């Protein structure tokens, strides 16, 4: 076998999610307007969207309405999108997965849901806006 050790290597088409979390939403929009697919993964499993500081909707709209994963999440933990925006408290990014489909209805492995994970930090906007689109 050939010789290697510790990880090996990888690329992406994911530039909108590494500088998402950087706010960028220009370097989301060159990874993606340039040709590329709606779910270039990264090391981090975070999708494309949870991984994008929660910070800049400009980066939420951007996958969203291009095909991002506002429903799939990380199995190891269930973490779904909704909870990402939840913790930080950007509302704006939550109308956009609800405004394109999204699975309002999950729990972050252990969380109950992200409208709790919200109030319970310091989201209360939010929490309210989610158990309103959300569903007890």
């Amino acid at each position: 076998g050939s010789p290697g050790i510790h990880m090996l290597g990888g690329s992406s088409d994911a530039g909108l999610a590494t500088a998402a979390a950087r706010g960028q939403v220009e370097t989301v929009r060159q990874l993606l307007e340039a040709g590329a697919d709606p779910n270039a993964l990264n090391r981090f499993g975070r999708r494309p969207i949870q991984v994008m500081m929660m910070g800049s909707a400009q980066v939420a709209e951007l996958l969203l309405l291009h095909g991002a994963e506002p429903n799939c999440a990380d199995p190891a933990t269930l973490t779904r999108p909704v909870h990402d925006a939840a913790r930080e408290g950007f509302l704006d990014t939550l109308v956009v997965l609800h405004r394109a489909g999204a699975r309002l209805d999950v729990c972050d492995a252990w969380g109950r849901l992200p409208v709790d994970l919200a109030e319970e930090q310091g989201h209360r906007d939010i929490a309210r806006y989610l158990h309103a689109a959300t569903g007890d």
